[PDB]
């Protein structure tokens, strides 16, 4: 059970957001690694991580960062793997800086970007699951089950109290 | 048979989404390029998304502007990876497009790319990266593309 | 007393906002239904709800959603009834994403959009009431009374304490 | 006799609001199209809004740009449904227009449509949807409009 | 001592902000009235207030409002007096809607706009004082004294604790 | 002798501030129209503001773009009412101009007008409203201006 | 040990942010002064401070301000020294007004601008240190040590609890 | 031998960054002007930044648009002062450029200048101010530049 998804983030504070991606991959039984890699404080670690990801058997990278969020884009610069980016909510600008720093990649090097915050982290895991489900029928079935339960769990009317 | 579907809300969107179409062709990825409007052809959208997987599609690239609902509603109906391209709007220059695509609630993802032509090109490349996981010949072509992209950058401005 | 307005929202969390529309329709004695319909998690429910609304006797739909708020627009895609949209305030972007996702409908499919949050929900009910009052003299009188009391309730000067 | 009033703050606004005028005509909805400035003709505005219902108007469509006060002040004076169209401003591209119209406090509503020509067209359609509740012939024409809009969308970009 | 400045606001909730203008005019000994006038709920009151302001001896109007803030602009539509506008901070959009709704008046009808919130209210009073000081030497002296004390009150270095 | 000073940071600002100049002339208000740069001529600015009152100026209208510091720094040095006009900037379309002028901390006010030509025209009118408090002939001309502005608004778009 | 960096700010409230610059210069053993200078309330103090800075032996000025933040720009107008600007987070607009007021200096008079808030203050000190390290080998060594420790302090994986 | 390096992500960026190049030349500061793409030539970037100090560079000026990562990634690899110029982007007019450069977390600074040509010119001037600390001849030329800039401002608009 070698990892097929890598979850990386710039700092421990990012884990409050990125833990939601970690949890969801575990629930879908997707082998993964969850690591801290700082674009700005460990740039050589980042370069090494990204340029060896494919040969290590990783299939998808989920990268989370806030503020001037460069981790997902610089990861994608160094790997042909799909890289998904999660904008971590920032204090002053509430993730608008995080979002624009990740999604506005110029043509040539993509980052598939999800919503600001916890929703984006969960959706990055689900998008990674969708990608892997293309080749893995068991996982495809688990993902379709997840989506069916999601749909069946929506009540018909709200609770008033 | 197409493995990527490129869909967009209107003819005018094609000025942007043609960059995705061109890139898929350059990488020799079989694809279909179609107009599907979330707001004006919602039943067409529902049928398209619902049947995508059984038709053999692997990735959907969806472009729209303004209150851009096409990628999110497509993802609501398929388990396939859906990639969203915010088309530049007249007034708000794609900021409305961008927020209405990227800010999907948890449970139904859309992988969102940059506003405009860059995003369309990158959606095609991201689709290619996804398909390359399973297809060694395509993976080689994608690596060639990235190598040429890197090698072609000049060292000084003219 | 079959419903003539439908209030729909994507989630239970939306009801904290949309309850203000519910309450106001009740105070104006407008028969209505209040339901959860998720654009993203129950898309078939949404399609069915919208395309049968008119034949069921509904006259106005009030739809609330937050973030990438697609519920009001997709409702309007499937019905000729007037659809009013309430942007629910979002955590990071404070409803700016909700607002733009609802109001910026391209030409052909309208959503009449109200303010972000509780004010917008109350005003959606009042706008629905204004629409229905065009054909219902009793309700027209109740609405004019509401507006008169509103005006008469404004004091001449503020309280200092 | 008009059942919809289209009003706008200035002649230049008509480049936008003419799309509402055209649509009402296409659907054969009797209407009046007028200039009423909140800031420059406030008494004209007060009289217009105050007398709208007794004149037989059912819906008011109001377009304005910048610090756009026309729709809100109109709604302050009438119990009729008032629909607001943010006109694209030079500097802020209608973001000022949009916020000054949509963010009405509770008690006095304005149903707000998109910035620019799309919003003007949609205000007319929303007015038509309102009037169709009571008018079977108009409801049929509106359903025809929506059916043609849906059916006319091509399947592939040229 | 008839009022020479009128402070008006849309609601009691606005007074938390506008009280700072009230207090400052009192400290500068400027006779004033402080009233609630709602653009949207008391439009006839507003029209009457603005169109009689000059003949009543008012010289400056300070108007505060939030959200779709129409009070200052509609006041200025009806009076030749200088009208100063204070954007009241709003819940979702933090006064950005208030600010744009007030400052972006088209050419022909001005509103002199101050900062969002308490700072803007204090500055509206000071700007009104500056206007009145043009014709009132006593007040000019009080205002120059205020500004001198303000300047003299700035310490040379911060306190660390 | 001038009773209003119009100042601006650069020649290019005059494309905007000329509208203030024209309006003051139309209302026959004696004024001076000058270039004063906060960033490039800070000593010129300090002397201008410091001496304004003793020179007989009653109002200063200051226009600037980008990180627009001219109105605020002028108000720092004079007790005269200072009115600020955000000049439209190339990239951010005057949003930077607007925030850097209007968001003055308490203690030193700048009465801020709209971004661009509208704001320049309105700064002149606001200056006129201030001066009309003391000058009956000017008050009459201003009332004539407002009456003509109101009366000139057409009733229907062409 | 005469100061070679001046840290200035408009108010005591700014020190909650600017103290981070003060602390960092002390830790890097860079002699500095930390002062309050208000652009709007002490404009003559500001002019004098900036135009004498170079002759006093200062090499870098770090200036912090919020809202309509004019202190860094007006400082740079009066000195040829490099001036670094720190946008202090504002209440309503969360430092967006601070940021734009500082960074958008027209061509001719630069302000090197750092992030909104505490991060920007720490980085202003580090940027000042980088500038001074060009001529000071001891400080260059201390700065390289700071950066090495920073890098070595990043863990490989997050803590889950 | 260059003491300032001007780098930018692409040829199109040079329309902006040429203003920095021109200014350094005007002040006779030896420099190199190069294309280095964070996203397309990340190894070129790493080598450039890592070796900058030992090559004798004192300041790096880096310009980029969109998700602008070039200045921050450069600062990650060098202890030299790095100055960042947000290049105006097509859709968001450099607001994305600006936020992705200025909002660096604590520990790795980038001194950020205005969006566009103004920022490029100011990055060169800020680099000059830094170098003038150590170089009396350059300090004199910079003071001459600032004196001419101040003295050249006209007193009235034409
Ligand atoms: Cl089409
Ligand atoms: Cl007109
Ligand atoms: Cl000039
Ligand atoms: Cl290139």
């Amino acid at each position: 059970s070698a990892p097929v998804v890598g979850i990386i983030m710039g700092s421990q504070s990012d884990f409050e957001t990125m833990r939601h991606a970690d949890a969801l991959l575990t629930e879908l039984e997707i082998p993964h690694e969850t690591l801290i890699v700082s674009a700005h404080r460990t740039p050589d670690r980042l370069a090494d991580y990204a340029r060896t990801a494919a040969e290590r058997g990783l299939n998808v990278i989920i990268a989370g960062a806030g503020g001037a969020a460069h981790l997902p884009g610089m990861c994608a610069a160094w790997t042909r793997l799909p890289v998904l980016g999660v904008p971590v909510e920032s204090r002053a600008l509430k993730g608008m800086d995080s979002l624009l720093s990740i999604v506005q990649m110029p043509g040539g090097v993509p980052v598939g970007t999800l919503a600001i915050g916890a929703s984006g982290a969960k959706n990055a895991a689900l998008l990674a699951a969708s990608i892997l489900a293309l080749y893995n029928p068991a996982l495809a079935a688990r993902l379709e089950t997840f989506r069916a339960l999601q749909t069946a769990s929506v009540p018909n009317s709200p609770i008033t109290e």
